[PDB]
């Protein structure tokens, strides 16, 4: 008739460890930034990137019930974009994979507004792969990477389906450079990139049992 000794609770424990899996959109490409060139003239180019479909995954770790870690990452394929003035008009200027690597902590803070997301921050490190990039005989980008921060909120709803939303920011600017036999042209471009993640999580509790 009484109770006593109630069931286990295990919803959040140092240790943890939760797979999100979530869509990135990331927003860049203003217009090139030339220096100088031996043409003498400065005229101006202009980027384009192709629309289409985009995963991301992340590792969230989960070591306490105040703040946590999680890192950005995954594994595009192959795209085109523009980055020129006659170049761009053509559609094909460079091409080349994508390397998004971020890695940065979640946590709360103070809040008035309706809605209390939390803020993270961390390393933001954006590579590519050495395809077939700038308008040349096969030239190369100079990747980057610098300390980013994100801003979101994650939930669970629902049964064995969580949900997460945040957004990535961090300013840079590019390089690029390469060329096979005569001088290559290094050139730089600072831009504010800035990525979106909208999906779902999954926790889960490690396999190892201790004392």
């Amino acid at each position: 008739m009484n109770e006593n000794y109630p069931a286990k609770s295990a919803g959040y424990n140092q240790g943890d460890w939760v797979a999100s899996f979530n869509f990135s959109k990331v927003y860049v490409g203003e217009e090139l930034g030339d220096l100088n060139v031996g043409g003498g003239a400065l005229p101006n180019a202009d980027v384009s990137i192709g629309n289409d479909t985009t995963l991301t995954f992340d590792i969230a770790y989960f070591v306490s019930s105040n703040i946590a870690v999680d890192f950005f990452v995954g594994v595009p394929a192959r795209a085109k974009f523009q980055g020129e003035k006659s170049i761009s008009s053509l559609g094909r200027v460079s091409e080349v994979d994508y390397g998004p690597a971020i890695l940065s902590l979640q946590y709360h803070y103070d809040s008035f507004e309706r809605l209390y997301p939390y803020v993270g921050v961390g390393v933001g490190r954006v590579l590519f792969f050495d395809k077939t990039d700038g308008a040349l005989s096969s030239f190369d980008i100079k990747d980057k990477w610098a300390p980013a921060f994100q801003v979101g909120l994650r939930y669970d709803l629902g049964n064995s389906w969580m949900l997460n939303s945040d957004v990535r920011y961090i300013p840079f600017k590019t390089d690029v450079t390469g060329t096979l036999g005569p001088v290559p042209v290094s050139t730089k471009i600072e831009v504010d990139p800035f990525i979106l993640s909208l999906g779902a999580s999954y926790v889960f509790k490690l396999a190892a049992a201790l004392e």
